């Protein structure tokens, strides 16, 4: 193959000028223009580029208002949209971006994304997606255990059933 492809990243990286030079976040104005254009989500590169910027968005107020302005529904939307094709570098970035923002038990339960990410960190055919998903669900179950009152867990010898505090799907096959 003497012919080469085309760079699709620069098309979405034109917006990176409206963020900081490291591609983190400029302002609450910055997240909103990104929000509307990444919402379209019709390019695979638009997915990975903007989600990486929201990941590098180290301003926690910008994250909680991202959830507020519609990003909450869009996290579940893009999760399902990526799970159809099951694109490994995409799935792991979506769950890592919502791992970056402070998400509540109300949220993960309502959108059912708690179940969707937990079945990944139970047994998927890939290391990197489920180990990032494992850090995410361990963060979530730390919060959930703290909302419950307490519990040991330990960390080691800790089984897939004993890491289900509000992840218990009581679907009785019995």
């Amino acid at each position: 193959m003497g012919s080469g492809p085309i760079d699709p990243k620069e098309l979405l990286k034109g917006l990176d000028s409206f963020l900081t030079r490291d591609g983190e976040v400029k302002s609450v104005d910055g997240i909103a223009k990104i929000f509307s254009l990444m919402k379209e989500a019709r390019k695979m590169v638009s997915r990975c580029t903007y989600l990486n910027i929201i990941l590098q968005t180290r301003a926690p107020e910008v994250l909680v208002k991202f959830i507020d302005v519609g990003g909450y529904k869009l996290l579940n939307s893009w999760l399902t949209y990526s799970k159809t094709t099951n694109n490994i570098p995409l799935l792991q970035q979506i769950l890592l971006t919502l791992q970056h923002l402070p998400l509540t038990v109300d949220h993960l339960k309502q959108n059912n994304t708690a179940k969707l990410v937990k079945q990944l960190s139970k047994s998927s055919e890939d290391e990197e997606l489920r180990k990032l998903a494992s850090v995410l669900v361990s963060d979530w179950m730390a919060v959930i255990r703290s909302q419950s009152g307490g519990g040991s867990g330990g960390g080691s010898d800790l089984d897939y059933d004993s890491v289900q505090p509000y992840f218990y799907c009581d679907e009785e096959e019995n």
